[PDB]
């Protein structure tokens, strides 16, 4: 259903974010 | 359609979010 | 009811973590 | 799965990732 794939996709972006965040720990040790 | 509108805006929200911290990973390379 | 409830927290919960992001890009150029 | 529970789990990990970057704040100024 439509809400519950909007809710797969805000898990997906979140997950995204969590990539991001653990880039920008590598940059912040190096 | 309340809930399907504010998941929509919570997915752009989570978009900015996304944005901006490619602007810090970019601030941040070496 | 709930499920706009529990929604508008996780927007006041991005919304902060916008000016977390505001803070940081602010740090990095000083 | 059920909405409720998954919008708790989404906060869980908004609250993560404001811990996250408040660490990431901290160390920008120390």
């Amino acid at each position: 259903g439509e809400i519950q794939k909007q809710l797969k996709e805000i898990q997906k972006q979140l997950k995204e974010i969590q990539w991001q965040l653990k880039e920008i720990q590598k940059q912040l040790k190096g």
